[PDB]
């Protein structure tokens, strides 16, 4: 759902022109311009890649990551920076940004 729109009107296409289309219309609406991509490497996976925002909170980005890949929340704790995320947490209260990368740890249960 990423894409390019030439704000700066020059006739190509910038690094800064990079804009993550949420809705996956073929547009960029006001409320997706501060859309995010972050990663994720999976445990016994591949790296990931999520369409997040500075506002979400972790449960979201688990949330997410169930959708993708099909493990369940409460299986699923997320490692950034050597940090432990914890829930009701903005991932712009921890410092995470464009292309930031997290940690999947699964939990055992048996
Ligand atoms: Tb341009
Ligand atoms: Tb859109």
């Amino acid at each position: 759902g990423p894409g390019y729109i030439d704000t700066n009107n020059d006739g190509w296409i910038e690094g800064d022109e990079l804009y993550i289309d949420t809705n996956n219309d073929g547009w960029i609406e006001g409320d997706e311009l501060l859309a995010m991509q972050i990663f994720v490497k999976t445990l016994t996976g591949k790296t990931i890649t999520l369409e997040v925002e500075p506002s979400d909170t972790i449960e979201n980005v688990k949330a997410k990551i169930q959708d993708k890949e099909g493990i369940p929340p409460d299986q699923q704790r997320l490692i950034f920076a050597g940090k432990q995320l914890e829930d009701g947490r903005t991932l712009s209260d921890y410092n995470i940004q464009k292309e930031s990368t997290l940690h999947l740890v699964l939990r055992l249960r048996g």
